[PDB]
């Protein structure tokens, strides 16, 4: 089974829409390496992101929301170490 | 546990968009009733989508793809069947 | 001037999110060929597609929303007849 | 007519995506207050936006993508001076 990521995303405060533009981004630029990207409805300013079980990002520690480039470095060197 | 939404696509067909617009459609209505909607990258036209492992649609079966209307209906009647 | 498509839907319906999917289906399979897309919010079940000011789609007319494929055949047969 | 949003992006690139996400993020939160929001394809890194006319974001400039808040800001000091 291939790696799986979660958003975690706070629903009251609209955060939908990026976390499903994030979800997207690496969706299809990991096409075949990723098992399913999962969008997952939260609360209270939650903004988290795992893969595998890891946090890749949280809102909180990494001060704020990631820029596609930055997030998919950090799934890429828990997925795929080795890529350009 | 709350329910769970799994829409595997194909990738090769360009179907990432129809897919996360979709599942975009259910968690912006079902956003408290849903445990969280994946995205699972798949091949060879697949366009399937179960909710708790219950086939809820298929391309084939159900003759292309779901209007969000349809979809949300059949969703309700499996989540919250007493819902207008 | 390149085309210019213009998709206008009910805000209150919460038809934004199924109008800017149809406008990115559009947006990469005509990333050439077109001008711009345009989103333009309206009032009252309306979902209006124009392509250089003819219509190309209507919910009444039409009787619902378009799969993406029918969309872009309509939008293919004004800006480029012959393309498959 | 009401104020126009036009997101001029690099097509190549692949940002439709971060383009068609920011898209949506203005126009849930201004549906009232906007005409229309468009996107335009174009080429060489271009990451543009600008409002009737007026550049509200360039990729260069302000180095880098939008922060949605950060571009509702710019767009509600344009459109509506006053507003939370």
């Amino acid at each position: 089974a291939k790696p799986e990521i979660v958003i975690t995303y706070c629903t009251q405060c609209q955060w939908l829409l990026r976390a499903a533009w994030l979800a997207q981004e690496l969706l299809s630029t990991f096409a075949d390496d990723l098992g399913k990207v999962c969008l997952e409805p939260g609360t209270g300013g939650v903004f988290r992101i795992t893969c595998d079980g890891v946090q890749v990002w949280e809102r909180k520690a990494d001060g704020g929301f990631p820029e596609a480039k930055a997030l998919k470095q950090r799934v890429r060197d828990r997925i795929d170490p080795q890529r350009d």
